[PDB]
Order: structure tokens, then C-alpha cells, then sequence
């Protein structure tokens, strides 16, 4: 019987882990929770959506719950409310409050004998397990994570004068290419990565003063660029969410050879992306619940194997 | 307190877990097993090296056993042999035999309650967790790997049994047009003699034919016949100089697109100065998770896949997770 999804939350996210569950034919989406009134809310693939307030009275039905809200609001509570009732799946990106929202899951997950694995995505997630890798089998040696080039995700638009914008965040190619040499640079953030902002005018908004209001938000930390554009420029050319990024470990062996490993990211969406990682951990996380295991989880805790609808056999077969 | 460590053989991957043993303080080097006389071995870090028929007696002075042995005639008795009193680790490498070394490991190991992890290196190892977390991540899509730029082992010495050749060193050079290909994403469909080229490094004897030797290099069946292959004749001196080292990397890249036809690129790279060196890096940090689970109680034979990676830290499961989560 395929593995039974429920999603919480149909923003953004939760659209990319529907579109994903179509790649995943072992998994079947049963139902999709918001806090909006269901009879408002359209789900492409039509399968029943719910409030929120029902979802406990689904608990039989659900093998794993991905939860796709935000981090800053949604996830603090959802995250420790659903992992009483179902193995869940979340992004939670917050890193100054990782270690209370873990031991909040994770108190609730114990209890209840669910596993609940948190954290998961590109950054966190993918790359975190990269820059553990890096730092396990090269142990002496420097990591740097770089972001972009990318959509970034507002304060922006609070700015007098912005009627709409979008920006990037861009990494410094001098300072990859320093990195990738195995020079092991001493990096300040203004070296890392530039920001770029594309912003549309209010009618008769001073574009200077902007521009300044822009650069010294409390982006001050890096170099920026603005653009002013028009309404139709930005809804033609800047809807897209591409994003990526590079983790590098630069190391050496013990006699001083440079050894240097890369993981690198080219994304045109980043939601489609980290939504197709948060279906793969469901699997595991129903593989876990089955073999009896419990509490909160993350990427560190997970073998790569359970990731797979492939059999240990098949893995070893074909893909070491 | 400090997991201690044995090491099988002696070559230029036992050599580098001696060496990455001096990077991972949490261990210790106890013994060096040889199949020479002991007497014979001079080992850098001064340790104890004993034959190999002795390490059963030292089965309860060493945590871990790392078998430096290679794939081809080493391991296959090695792995099961050891399995049954030590938890080991090995980088077997003959991708087609694996699921028979898997097995005969494994039936030795879960005999003997000790945990075994095979397999453990660049590839096989690093570049197959990133194969399979690409297929996962990205069902939809297509998987490439390239080695290189590196030294192939079989080849070297086959170059070297021509007549007319003092010595000689083969490199696999992926072929970047190829690379930039999948890197875009168009999901090209790859000959062969598309992916990789072969370079050598050739030093003539005296009054050996040129002509002859790279007519009978590019030539070589089942060697280089299959590949765009290019043949420099140098110097004992330069061969020396430039080609005494064992470089190496490569690449895994998943291309894949989501269920709205959105471009998704994925790439590991490895660019390594040594590839002994990075081997055995890997195998000493898969050793330390060996130890983990064996005091937890797990058996049996386990790859990559099945190893979680804290598991090869040495900081604690919250520490991780404040400082690299």
C-alpha cells in the first residue's frame, strides 16, 4: 500500500511537495490542512483539504505529515502539535532557535512514538550534511557555504517610496575561485556575497533617496546594487525562485596535500526543490516509524538508504 | 577513551591511514598487520607491526581493524577473514563483485557480532551516497559520473610491459565539453569516447621506436582502444618531477527537472592532490562510526548507505547540530 501524505500548509511549499509526491508513485497525498476555510482553498490535484483544528481525527489515515508552513510563525507550534499524532517532515531554518525547536519535536515525538525529522531542505539539509561530510573526512581544513545566485526571502517594502521589489543574493566569484585554489582565505561576509535589489518606483518617489533607505537597512553588511524597474518588468522577469549555492571543504592530508571537496546546487526553484527533499525524508521517516523508532531526527541522523523506494539489495547492485 | 585502531597492510593506503590517524585525536594507532616479515616493515609512526597470522591473538587490543588491501586478490579473503574477530572497514572497489563481497562479509560478521562497513572510499563511497541522494532528491532526471583527472591503475603497468618502455604514467582526463553538457542540463546521451580521454607519460628506453609505442598504446585492447588517447614521451627526470604524485577527483551530477519541467542541477566534485591520502581519510571517519555502532550493539555488514553521518564525528549529536545544521 503506498505511503499515505497529509500537507500542512499550501503556500509555496506545500504546492512543491504535491507536484513532488507526482514524481514518488509509492506515495499517495491523502490530504492537504490550512488554516484558511477549506471551502476556499483550490489543490490542483483535488484530493480533500481540511482545517487544521480536524487534523488530529485523521491520525489513522496519515502514514507522514509534511509540514510546509514558515519557519518564524507557523512551524514553533505546528512542529511540536503534529508530532503527537504523525510522523512529520519540516524545513525549520531558524538556526539561533534549532536547538529549542528540536527538543520541543523531540519531547513530542518521544512521546508519542512518532519520528519526526526536522530541518530538512537544501540549507538546512543538503548542504549541512555536506559541510559534515567535509569536516569528518577532512578533518583538518577550512568550509565555506555560499548562497545564490538567488531569490531572497520584504522589510524592503516597508521602505517609503518601494511599491514592489525583489532581491538576490550573489556569491563573489573572486572569493569561489580563491576558495576552489585551496588558498584557505580568511573571508569577511562583504567578501562572500553581493546583494542585488530590483525595486519599482511609487509613483513620484524620490529613486535616490531609496536607494540610500535601501543600502543603510540596519544590506548594510554588504555591497548592493539597486535597480529601478517598472511593474511589468518585475512581473515578467523576476517571478521566478531560482537559487543555489556551493559548499566547499578545502583541506589537507597530513603529509600537506590539498584535497578539496565541492557540493554545489543550480536550481530554477528553490520551493520545488527543497519540497522534492522533504518527500524523499518522508519515506525514511515512515522506514524509522516501521522499525519501531521515535523522537526528533535530523539529516545527521538519517542513512541515505531509507531515502530510497529501492531495495538495500538493488542500492548495493547498482548504484555503489 | 581513544577508539584503537589496526591497520592490514601496508602499501600506500595503510601508509595514509597512519597518516590520518595523526589528524583524528579521538584515536590511536595500535598495530600494523603484514603478510612480510615484521622485522621488515619500517612504519613512520613506530608502532608495533606484527604478521597476519597473529591478529586473532589481538583481537581485544584493537576496536577497529582497516584493511588496506586491494580489491583484486587482498580483500576477498581479508574482509571475512577479519570480520570474525575484528568490526572492520575496507575500501573494495570491483563495483560488479560487490554484492558477493557483501555477502560473504556479512555472513562473517553477523557470526561473530562485529560490525564490518565495506566499501568505503571515493568511489566506491562518497560519489555513491551523492549518485543515490541524487536519484532520491530528484526522481526525474539522469545521473552522470566522471573520474579524473587521475592515474588508472590497471593502465600504468600495461603501458609498461611494451617494448620500448622504461616507465610510464596513465591519467583518465574527463572531457570538459561533456561535463559542460550535462552541466546544462540538455541530458545528453554519452558514448564511451565522448565522457573521458586517456593521457600518458611515457619515458623510452634506449633506441626504443616512438612510432612504435604509441602506435601500440592507443591501440591497446580493452585499455585505451575505447578512448581519445594522447601519448607524451619525457624524461626519466620529468617523470619525476611532475608525475610522482597520485592526483585525483571527478564528478557526480544529477540532472532532473520537477514535476513543472523546472531545471534542478545537483554536483559533487572531488580535486585531490592524493588520492591514497584521501581514501584513507575517509576510511578512518568511517571507522569511528564503526566503533559507535558496534558499542550500540549492531552487526553485520553495512555500506555507506546504511551509515548515518554523525556517526563519523567525533562531536556530539547537539553540537552538530548547533554548529553545522
Amino acid at each position: 500500500s503506498k505511503i499515505r501524505i497529509g500537507i500542512v500548509g499550501y503556500g509555496n511549499l506545500g504546492r512543491g511537495v504535491e507536484a513532488a509526491i507526482q514524481q514518488n508513485p509509492d506515495m499517495e497525498l491523502v490530504a492537504v490542512f490550512t488554516r484558511r476555510d477549506p471551502k476556499t482553498v483550490a489543490v490542483k490535484s483535488n484530493v480533500k483539504v481540511l482545517h487544521v483544528d480536524d487534523a488530529q481525527s485523521y491520525k489513522d489515515e496519515i502514514d507522514v505529515m509534511i509540514l510546509c508552513g514558515g519557519s518564524a510563525t507557523d512551524l514553533p507550534e505546528q512542529g511540536p502539535y503534529f508530532a503527537q499524532y504523525f510522523n512529520t517532515i519540516d524545513s525549520f531554518d531558524t538556526h539561533a532557535r534549532i536547538p529549542d525547536y528540536f527538543d520541543a519535536v523531540n519531547a513530542a515525538a518521544e512521546q508519542s512514538g512518532k519520528v519526526a525529522i526536522i530541518s530538512v531542505g537544501w540549507d538546512p539539509g543538503l548542504f549541512s550534511l555536506n559541510r559534515l561530510l567535509g569536516e569528518v573526512v577532512l578533518p583538518v581544513g577550512n568550509t565555506y557555504t555560499f548562497w545564490g545566485k538567488g531569490v531572497s526571502l520584504g522589510a524592503i517594502r516597508r521602505i517609503q517610496g518601494v511599491k514592489n521589489a525583489v532581491q538576490y543574493i550573489i556569491p563573489i566569484d573572486e572569493a569561489v575561485n580563491r576558495v576552489r585554489s585551496g588558498e584557505n582565505p580568511e573571508l569577511s561576509t562583504r567578501e562572500k556575497h553581493a546583494m542585488e535589489c530590483f525595486v519599482v518606483l511609487e509613483e513620484g518617489a524620490d529613486p535616490a533617496k531609496v536607494e540610500h533607505e535601501i543600502k543603510t537597512m540596519p544590506f548594510d553588511e554588504y555591497d548592493t546594487t539597486v535597480h529601478f524597474i517598472s511593474e511589468e518588468e518585475l512581473k515578467q522577469n523576476h517571478s521566478g525562485m531560482p537559487n543555489g549555492g556551493f559548499v566547499i571543504r578545502s583541506g589537507k592530508s597530513d603529509e600537506g596535500h590539498k584535497q578539496i571537496i565541492e557540493f554545489s546546487l543550480n536550481l530554477e526553484s528553490n520551493p520545488m526543490f527543497t519540497s522534492s527533499a522533504l518527500v524523499a525524508y518522508a519515506r525514511a521517516a515512515y522506514r524509522l516509524s516501521q522499525n519501531g523508532d521515535k523522537g526528533a531526527k535530523t539529516v545527521f541522523d538519517i542513512p541515505f538508504g531509507l531515502l530510497s523506494p529501492k531495495s538495500p539489495e538493488d542500492l548495493r547492485k547498482e548504484l555503489l
